[PDB]
């Protein structure tokens, strides 16, 4: 044998002396048949789930996952179960589908998973330091209950009026529409939901100043902050290119305007309870003492609104763009609207909002056909047991959730493709716990998460946004359909969704021809 260990030797040798084609061509073959062999040799475990098999490595499955989730889902349950691990860009997602997946990744022990393991590298970025995923899971805990203390029914109260001016001067100013000059138009909706959630959020919750900062070069910035908020940031997340310091640019020039205008407030004593703004100013000491600094405080304005932007903007096109194939829907949303508002008589309130179910009913069945986020992820902090089967999920794997994709299935929602709001008649509310609650820091929300309609999370990451964009989305509806009808133009339908982005987005261009109710009103106010 000692005759083999020579030669060993001498092999190794030999293959140093290979050609820079052969030696290319292996440093290629090499690893990619380790791949499949260690695949092979992974799927001999018990204690492992599934894992999708792929040619390439490292990159796995990313490619059908990040064009088409749902169907690779669909395809991978039907050959697997509910648990089934994929590989991701160099990282091994777990997947577990359906209402056992969202209670064993939300209500996971703190000790077990991690979010801000999983997202801080694409949002610390974009919203700044020490907040939301740049501190710990506590801080991030109390920094909801800030938020969270300015998302007040009574603040809710205030914020109708101003989100509807917003709306009436968006229709009014806005070259899409323009109804003192125009009774019929084109718009495409992607271009419209954006301008409109921003215009309305920022007026809402960050202030008449910061609202008026928009009709600026300023707006840009906004822009620009956007652009780095990209699934990219998870692979490639600082790369010495333009995109990314245009971005980082804004960071700083939006966080340094809010808190210029934080500063002057309390050099003044302009601290009421007009906005959010306002709210964190007085309301943002940590429970150990410790205070947010005004650049903390304005890091978490930009991420609440980058939050409240995307979701909601992306809800609003879906809700134009399903109606506009369904004047039946359309007619029974402005029927409701008259009932409510006596004819238009009465004035829209967050009160007369909660009266009007169909309306709601349709923010809520959009949200099932259309979840903004189709995936969430967290980070294994230790070893998880899977009840009930013989799976550990090794630390270091990812767990992902996707409660959008339960609420396509037809198991749990007869005839899951068919837009139809009437599935929720007697039942419009945004969400509700439907046993016992528990309490992170925030507020007591559903202890259990395993309602099938699971739109806003839930365990320590449940949103606290659903109320203000129920509300926004509220105010928007309202107002769309007692103003104008709207339709495709022909042969045009509702367009199928573009998974690749942050969030699922329609495929524009989505147009609709819109035309007012009433050709001969006017909308106040002026303009130059
Ligand atoms: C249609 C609108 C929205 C939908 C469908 C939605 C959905 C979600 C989901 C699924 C989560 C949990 C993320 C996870 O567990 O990994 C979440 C978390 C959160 N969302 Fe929303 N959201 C919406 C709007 C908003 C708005 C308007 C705001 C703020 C104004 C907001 C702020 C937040 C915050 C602060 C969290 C906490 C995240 C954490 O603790 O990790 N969201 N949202
Ligand atoms: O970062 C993320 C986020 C990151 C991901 F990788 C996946 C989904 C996400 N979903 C949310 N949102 C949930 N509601 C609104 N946004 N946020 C997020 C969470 C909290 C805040 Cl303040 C802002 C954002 Cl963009």
């Amino acid at each position: 044998v000692g005759e083999a260990l020579e030669y060993v030797n001498i092999g190794l040798s030999h293959f140093l002396a290979l050609p820079l084609a052969q030696r290319i061509s292996l440093i290629i073959i090499i690893p990619f048949i380790y791949n499949i062999v260690w695949q092979l040799l992974y799927s001999l475990r018990k204690d492992r789930p599934p894992l999708v098999f792929y040619w390439i490595p490292w990159v796995g499955s990313a490619v059908v996952y990040g064009m088409k989730p749902y169907e690779f889902f669909e395809e991978c349950q039907k050959k697997y179960g509910d648990i089934f691990s994929f590989v991701l860009l160099g990282r091994v997602m777990t997947v577990y589908l359906g209402p056992k997946g969202h209670e064993f990744v939300f209500n996971a022990k703190l000790a077990d998973v991690s979010a801000e393991a999983a997202y801080a590298h694409l949002t610390t970025p974009v919203f700044g330091k020490g907040v939301i995923y740049d501190c710990p899971n506590s801080r991030l805990m109390e920094q909801k209950k800030f938020v969270k203390g300015a998302l007040t029914k009574e603040a809710f109260k205030s914020y109708v009026p101003l989100i509807a001016e917003e709306v009436y001067k968006y229709f009014r100013d806005s070259k899409n529409f323009r109804l003192n000059e125009r009774t019929t138009g084109t718009i495409d909706v992607m271009v419209t939901q954006p301008e409109m959630t921003i215009f309305t959020a920022s007026r809402s919750l960050l202030g008449k100043e910061m609202r008026a900062k928009l009709d600026t070069d300023f707006a840009y910035l906004y822009s620009d902050l956007d652009k780095g908020f990209t699934p990219i940031n998870f692979v490639f997340p600082n790369l010495p290119l333009e995109h990314y310091r245009k971005r980082d640019h804004a960071q700083k020039a939006i966080s340094g305007t809010y808190m210029s205008l934080i500063k002057e407030r309390r050099k003044n004593n302009d601290i009421q309870d007009r906005d959010l703004i306002d709210s964190l100013m007085k309301n943002s000491t940590y429970k150990d003492g410790v205070k947010m600094t005004d650049q903390e405080i304005a890091n978490l304005l930009i991420g609440v609104l980058m939050g409240g932007q995307h979701t909601s903007a992306a809800t609003s096109a879906w809700i134009l763009l399903h109606l506009a194939e369904r004047p039946d829907v359309q007619q029974e949303l402005y029927e409701e609207q008259m009932r409510v508002l006596d004819g238009g008589k009465k004035e829209l309130t967050y009160d007369l909002l909660q009266e009007m179910p169909l309306l709601n009913q349709t923010i809520k069945e959009t949200l099932r056909m259309h979840h903004p986020l189709h995936s969430l992820f967290r980070k294994v902090m230790k070893d998880m047991h899977v009840p009930n089967t013989s799976y550990a999920i090794p630390a270091g794997y990812h767990v992902l959730v996707s409660p959008g994709y339960t609420h396509l299935r037809d198991e749990y929602f007869p005839n899951a493709h068919q837009f139809n709001i009437h599935r929720w008649n007697n039942d419009s509310a945004s969400s509700y716990s439907v046993g016992e609650e528990v309490d992170y820091g925030f507020g007591a929300i559903s202890k259990g998460v395993s309602s099938p309609y699971l739109p806003f999370g839930g365990g320590r990451h449940r949103c606290i946004g659903e109320h203000f964009a129920y509300c926004q989305l509220g105010v928007l509806m309202s107002i769309f359909i007692r103003t104008l009808k709207w339709h495709y133009p022909e042969g045009k339908t509702v367009p199928p969704p573009d998974f690749t982005s942050m969030v699922t987005l329609p495929t524009g261009p989505a147009k609709i021809i819109w035309e007012k109710r009433n050709p001969e009103q006017k909308i106040g106010g002026r303009h130059h």
